[PDB]
């Protein structure tokens, strides 16, 4: 089964998921000098005040904080998007060392981690249908650098002990994802894919320019998670990131000058 090891990592994925070598794969390097300001891009609208978090799950690849997406409670609109995209889950990708971990890079710079807030287009009715469409998902990507702690992350950090291993979940209600955002909503955007198998080319990527800061202690706790299930040999959940893929026939647009 696919993963992030030497024998099942990103360089192997194409054998089971041939779209890995497709025309709009993610992540990518964001060359800041080549991205073009697009004045026709509208401000992002992040409407999370009514978000209902439910649960946190270690799925063997990352941990997902899941939300109630049966109504328009936490939605992303505007920017490059047509229509309304409902928040279903967020998760992170991170490194074994502070110098790597992000999936997108910025002028080849790797951040310590990257947060993905995953949303699906309500015109397709459910998430499983949305991933089959070229405009099915909108993923809001936020870089993490190590410095000061992010207070709004701590409730996530402190539950990780209870979901150490693959398949474990815990109740995770009343978590406010607004506490994970940076100050500015300036962003880059481009058409891409899921960054894990099945690698479907269904994502409008919206990557914020401003990183959030998290503390060394916070990221160290991410690195205590396990890829393995309970009672299996311990393999630390680290370096669960796909490297940058060829941009091919795509333009990255900037919301800002
Ligand atoms: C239930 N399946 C599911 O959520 N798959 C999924 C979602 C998002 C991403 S990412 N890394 O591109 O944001 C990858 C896989
Ligand atoms: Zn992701």
């Amino acid at each position: 089964h696919w993963g992030y090891g030497k024998h099942n990592g990103p360089e192997h994925w194409h054998k089971d998921f041939p779209i890995a070598k497709g025309e709009r794969q993610s992540p990518v390097d964001i060359d800041t000098h080549t991205a073009k300001y697009d004045p026709s891009l509208k401000p992002l609208s992040v409407s999370y005040d009514q978000a209902t978090s439910l649960r946190i799950l270690n799925n063997g690849h990352a941990f997902n904080v899941e939300f109630d997406d049966s109504q328009d409670k936490a939605v992303l609109k505007g920017g490059p998007l047509d229509g309304t995209y409902r928040l279903i889950q967020f998760h992170f990708h991170w490194g074994s060392l502070d110098g790597q971990g992000s999936e997108h890079t910025v002028d080849k710079k790797k951040y310590a981690a990257e947060l993905h807030l995953v949303h699906w287009n309500t015109k397709y009715g459910d998430f499983g249908k949305a991933v089959q469409q070229p405009d099915g998902l909108a993923v809001l990507g936020i870089f993490l650098k190590v410095g000061s702690a992010k207070p709004g992350l701590q409730k996530v950090v402190d539950v990780l002990d209870s979901i150490k291993t693959k398949g474990k979940s815990a109740d995770f209600t009343n978590f406010d994802p607004r506490g994970l955002l940076p100050e500015s909503l300036d962003y880059w955007t481009y058409p891409g894919s899921l960054t894990t198998p099945p690698l479907l080319e269904c994502v409008t990527w919206i990557v914020l320019k401003e990183p959030i800061s998290v503390s060394s202690e916070q990221v160290l706790k991410f690195r205590k998670l396990n890829f393995n299930g309970e009672g299996e040999p311990e393999e630390l959940m680290v370096d669960n990131w796909r490297p940058a893929q060829p941009l091919k026939n795509r333009q990255i647009k900037a919301s800002f000058k």
